[PDB]
Parts: C-alpha cells; structure tokens; sequence
C-alpha cells in the first residue's frame, strides 16, 4: 500500500433534508381548439398523453393567469402545455408555443 491519502472532497457542512417531490408537471402537446377567457378555460385538442393515459382528444385546461403566451396564441396554433390532476379538474400549470 501507498500511505498519504489526499482529501479531495469533504463536506465541512451540517444539514439534513427529507423529501422527494413526485408531483411532476404533466407535460403534453396539442392544437388550440378554443380559449375561453370569460370561462377561464383553454380548450386544447391534445394528442395522446401516455403519462395520464388520455388519447388524442380535446380537453378544457383551466388557467390561473391569462399569460402573454395565452393571449398571443389562439385557435389553429400547435402548442405544448403542462397541467396537474386536481380531482377531475385539469389545472393548466404552463403552456408554450412549440414552434417559435
């Protein structure tokens, strides 16, 4: 053996953490069918999302904020998006134009 080990990596730190956030923002893609800003729902005709197990069909994703993206993008445009499953309520987390 060869004595004289070199401490390259060390902590010198005292912390503790215990979490694994499994609430992943469920991203899909589809074409904007309608945006009802009065009813606060973006109706996106979405392609097959295997994550939730919803095939190629339309769905109203309810949005928290009428964002620059939401306001500038409209019916006929192909977007990507992100949402969560709040019971049966699809609460739209984010929505981006996939080609720009």
């Amino acid at each position: 053996g060869a004595m004289g080990m070199l401490k390259h990596i060390s902590h010198g730190d005292m912390n503790a953490a215990s979490d694994a956030s499994v609430q992943q923002v469920i991203k899909g893609t589809g074409i904007v069918k309608d945006i009802d800003m009065n009813s606060k729902k973006i109706t996106i005709s979405h392609e097959a999302i295997p994550a939730v197990g919803w095939p190629a069909m339309t769905m109203r994703f309810t949005f928290v904020n009428a964002d620059d993206a939401i306001n500038a993008l409209k019916t006929g445009n192909h977007v990507d998006f992100s949402f969560i499953q709040q019971g049966n309520i699809s609460l739209l987390k984010s929505i981006n134009v996939t080609q720009s």
